[PDB]
């Protein structure tokens, strides 16, 4: 009624803002043209029992959509790499990941952020942490949640 | 075409800063019934100067804030405090030293209080002072505050708290 | 469990980590004896006129005693010094004040620290609360508040949460 | 030289800076215009051994000067009052104090700060806490410490702000 | 005007102030030569059948020299070591990468310290922004981004901006 | 002792916030190459490799799953395992291989199960102390900003074995 919170960027201060960022990841294998392709195959390649086997070199150009349909409103790619490295694993694998997000549309159209982190595919819920960013993304920290092709995303960053 | 929101920082178990803008009316009552202030004590040089408020005079006051300049208006808090006339020369262009704490009553910030020890010239039309503590909503309070001018004053207060 | 990790003070990396000390004493306010520790500074012009103890405009200045422990035989760890106004037209009995007094702790760590205080205080309050608006010593760039506790010569319970360095 | 620190508003962030300021104020007592009246003393003055008696509330407009010669650069000046707080003993009067510092000429022309605080007169060195500021010293958290040398008191002022 | 102010650091205080630092530097990217300063450390699967250069899955791994000007023969600042992938399924000429590489500082106050680099590059595009991940010496803690300007052998205009203490 | 009773001192999180905590974390990396169960792969070769005199050549590109150790034996408590890659980025190095390495501490045990500190950086492994920056971080490590420092306790340059000790610096929430 006589008082409101405003911005800091009213007296000239650069807040720092918490954004919670969803959308579906589709590594997709099967296909005319699929996204992801083995860049190096797995030296074990004829002894391991795993369609992936230890030290495999996959990358990745995921397309990012709003819903977990592949036709959804697309908002940006994942791009990058990720690597096999459980020796024992066999499907239940897990995975180092280092994949950069760029957006397309909105506020965030040009941003990108960047991950490096530790995937064990078998989990309900996989958290790899937000490494840092560029556009509206500079000075990012955060993590993220990907639940399961098509992978849920829950991505909370730090910026300004 | 929004796969984002910017969430607060509780969400995670933050507790960010905000700043908030306080608006109000200040109404100094000195004649009437029932003063709004009073001369606690008087300055040793009452009769030799011409100024109605001598070089060394304490004012002890209780001022009603309400939202609009008119003394009818919603009454949020009130001003209690006092001042230190500190101009020797003085006369009508008077400095004060003010030490004084507002607390409110209804709305987020129902019984919080913010506290100011400053300086303002009366007679210049802005007159900045800080605010220098607060408690309740508006703990750890750091920020400032702008009057604008019985009597009635526009106050602008921008607090940093939690 | 054997345990290879540990949480180390931000010191050790030569930051100055913002901490958050809780200090707890008691006030005596002695009205009785020779020496009082407190006195009508100046009293209210309207004296006379009104029926309140202290009435609109008083100015009370104040040198109490802290102490560890709410008997005044505990340790004396410290003295607040300051003044106080009545700031209520209306009171007679329910006096409300303002208060700009200063704590200077004598005791352990905080010896010859300071703290200073500006706020309000009505005295029907059961828990009144004023901020801690600055401070020397180990308190220097201090931010917080302050809580006294007593029901209506006498003593009050101070809680202060303060961050410092 | 292929590296150069840079301030964080070249990418608009609004970094904190720490200034030290350092004047003197000048106590005057003796002559034609003081700067200290006594706007209040102890209805203990007679039955105290003391020029100030507990509870004795002074109005001080001092100037502050860049060298400790009256005739120094003049920078500013403190307003406030302050008012004994010991009882007995004297010549080792305590003091609170509560006033606030305008400054002239200079990148803080027209900025000011404030201080509520304990001064021991004896001491050394004696340290006051700035409580809050306005103009270039919004949201100043610092401190001051004033060396006891009609007086001349250096100060010097360790502020934090933006 | 006699000044009666100054700014300090505030580690004049004991405190470990952010700092944000400007690094200006060239990076030569010899693909041609006696000796360059990468190879292709895993050629991609789709040589034949993609018409690029350097076809999706393509890992090079660099050492690249950095200078102070953008001859060669200039002032020697330090290293660019690391990797990248080509993630682009459809560029031709237009490739995209993510890179991940380190910079070692041989030069003034940052001998021997490192930043860590990861992100998206659009060869072909002008501006070519990435962020600075974290860092290692007198960047520990390294927090900020990087710009690389180039053209439609090499070098590449670097302009990085970090945060660190 | 006395007079020390007024004051105590307390967590800001008894006033809701949530302070920054360092955490130092101590343990030891296992670099296992020869014999029957290595926790090693070269995934790709260097084109260099008949050329080169380096035992990793250049462009050399390896991928771990190294395990993390409470004490220097091998046999000792396990409290993480170690994974990711490295590539060889040094084109004059024979013995003394300079490594560009991508990877991730997940902790097994105490507080920090689950969690985990991802690592991107430089390390000269014939540097008697090799300093990698903490990139970020996930569970308890969320936020995380800090910094390695890995120094070889036993290690054979031929054969590429060794064992690294490790003591990390991270801040948190």
């Amino acid at each position: 009624t006589y008082y409101q919170d405003i911005s800091p960027s009213f007296l000239g201060f650069k807040q720092e803002k918490l954004t919670h960022i969803h959308f579906f990841l589709h590594d997709i294998v099967t296909g005319p043209k699929p996204t992801m392709i083995i860049a190096s195959e797995s030296p074990l390649n004829g002894k391991s029992e795993s369609p992936l086997p230890f030290g495999s070199i996959v990358v990745l150009e995921d397309p990012l959509t709003v819903g977990p349909e592949l036709n959804s409103e697309l908002i940006g790619k994942a791009q990058g790499f990720y690597v096999t490295v459980s020796q024992a694993a066999v499907l239940e694998l897990e995975l180092v990941m280092g994949m950069t997000f760029v957006f397309t549309g909105g506020k965030y159209n040009g941003s990108t952020l960047s991950v490096l982190g530790r995937n064990e595919i078998i989990s309900p819920i996989r958290e790899m942490p937000i490494i840092g960013g560029t556009g509206e993304f500079r000075f990012a920290r955060g993590f993220l949640q990907a639940k399961s092709a098509h992978v849920e995303y829950n991505v909370y960053v730090f910026h300004y």
